[PDB]
Order: C-alpha cells, then structure tokens, then sequence
C-alpha cells in the first residue's frame, strides 16, 4: 500500500510516466493517457477509470500542446477545458 508514483505530463508534449521513462511523443488527436485494463487480465475488484487528453499545434508542425482533459469514471465523465472553471458534470455545463 504505501508504492505511490505519478504520471507528470509537461506542456509543450513532454512526459513522464509512472516508471522513470521520459520522451517527447507529439500527437493531434485525443490518447489514452490512463485507463483499465485493456486485455482485462488479472483483475480483482477492479473498479472502472479512464483519463484522456488531447492535443493540437499552436503554430508550427513539430510543437504539440494539451487542450483540454478529461476523465471517466462509476458512470461520470468530467471534462477540463481552458477556462478556469469546472466545466466538468456529465452534461458538460460549466460549474465553480
Ligand atoms: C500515495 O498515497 C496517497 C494517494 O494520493 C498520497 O496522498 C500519498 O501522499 C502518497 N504516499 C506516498 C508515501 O507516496
């Protein structure tokens, strides 16, 4: 119980997974940030989860930037967009 670790994702992207592993992997549409597993083997009490992003250009081909970000989860997905609020109930109406 006490192994913790992080995913850190820096913009303009650059990413840094859970293990110690960086690269500098550029895309144009929304990836698979996190999620359950895939192939669904060896899972006990597994319980449902799923963070995606999504990326564009902001000017130059070989540059890349996140957009928006979004999870899903127990039948809620919340998305974040860049407007300093919420944004993020399953119908999508802005919130505080
Ligand atoms: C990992 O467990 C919780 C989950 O976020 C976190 O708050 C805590 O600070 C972390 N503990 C360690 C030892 O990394």
């Amino acid at each position: 119980p006490n192994y913790n670790s992080t995913c850190w994702l820096w913009g303009d992207p650059h990413y840094n997974s859970f293990d110690g592993w960086s690269f500098d992997f550029q895309g144009t549409c929304n990836y698979l940030l996190a999620g359950t597993l895939c192939p669904g083997v060896n899972a006990e009490g597994l319980t449902p989860f799923t963070v995606t992003t999504k990326n564009e250009n902001r000017g130059s081909p070989a540059v890349s930037y996140v957009r928006q970000v979004t999870v899903t989860t127990l039948n809620t997905n919340i998305s974040i967009h860049k407007n300093e609020i919420g944004k993020v109930r399953v119908n999508g109406v802005l919130m505080a």
